[PDB]
């Protein structure tokens, strides 16, 4: 999924002096919000959690519901999703897209289709210990129809180990997907899950080119063309990850930011779950597509300490 993040662990790192640090910022009428901000933004995750410790074992006093107490809107929301441990955050942006009552697809779509299934596994454990329930439970009583079924799939985190290309193996996934949706009345959805979820990613890849050589179309114009809705977004998501899940990720934070608008959510959520993976190819895959800096859409898209702390992770 990998490469490198733009966050790495503060040398001389001292949990003590930094949480007397946020405990100064905080303490008495008034927030100093720039202290926290470039703190917090200097920290790697796991050094955050040690602040955390050693605050409360300082002052008796839960560091993260005090930021929620001095803090506000986006710049809190931010600090917040900040604080939450590596480990947990995305089990956590998929709990919260599957309750409040209503069901957001986006995020599901999101996450599931750029994790590799390490990543998938271990998201799956850390929900059922946090929320008790099964994520897959819980994904298939909010979905249905082939989206479920796509999410299902990938849910088993069980992807064929890249393995030296089957030429024969290729040039029949290629050709079953030219017959399941363009040569076809109609389309086989069920085809496509089987073989976009449980390939190899460097088989896939191979396919998608041989595809295109068969058919004049790239996969995503064939997707395009034969499916709707829900299983459509997805079955993009899916083919981009297996591409460059950077560049996902990428075209996934800009379309968040060029609406007369911003995707706050969606903001926060990519730059702080990719900080310490990622952050730094999808910086260079946002500038290689849509030509421009992360840096400046955020910086002319977003206000405040939220903004400053933005760009704080961002970089460069
Ligand atoms: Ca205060
Ligand atoms: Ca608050
Ligand atoms: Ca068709
Ligand atoms: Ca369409």
């Amino acid at each position: 999924q990998v490469l490198r993040g733009t966050v790495t662990d503060f040398p001389g790192f001292d949990e003590r002096a930094d949480a007397e640090t946020l405990r100064k910022a905080m303490k008495g009428l008034g927030t100093d919000e720039e202290s926290i901000l470039t703190l917090l933004t200097s920290r790697s995750n796991a050094q955050r959690q040690e602040i955390s410790a050693a605050f409360k074992t300082l002052f008796g006093r839960d560091l993260l519901d005090d930021l929620k107490s001095e803090l506000t809107g986006k710049f809190e929301k931010l600090i917040v999703a900040l604080m939450k441990p590596s480990r947990l955050y995305d089990a956590y942006e998929l709990k919260h897209a599957l309750k409040g009552a209503g069901t957001n697809e986006k995020v599901l779509t999101e996450i599931i289709a750029s994790r590799t299934p390490e990543e998938l596994r271990a998201i799956k454990q850390v929900y059922e210990e946090e929320y008790g329930s099964s994520l897959e439970d819980d994904v298939v009583g909010d979905t249905s129809g082939y989206y479920q079924r796509m999410l299902v799939v990938l849910l088993q985190a069980n992807r064929d180990p890249d393995a030296g290309i089957d030429e024969a193996q290729v040039e029949q996934d290629a050709q079953a997907l030219f017959q399941a949706g363009e040569l076809k009345w109609g389309t086989d959805e069920e085809k496509f899950i089987t073989i976009f979820g449980t390939r190899s990613v460097s088989h896939l890849r191979k396919v998608f080119d041989k595809y295109m050589t068969i058919s004049g179309f790239q996969i995503e114009e064939t997707i395009d063309r034969e499916t709707s809705g829900n299983l459509e977004q997805l079955l993009l998501a899916v083919v981009k990850s297996i591409r460059s899940i950077p560049a996902y990720l990428a075209e996934t934070l800009y379309y968040a930011m060029k609406g007369a608008g911003t995707d706050d959510h969606t903001l926060i959520r990519v730059m702080v779950s990719r900080s310490e993976i990622d952050l730094f190819n999808i910086r260079k895959e946002f500038r290689k597509n849509f030509a421009t800096s992360l840096y400046s859409m955020i910086k002319g898209d977003t206000s405040g300490d939220y903004k400053k702390a933005l760009l704080l992770l961002c970089g460069e």
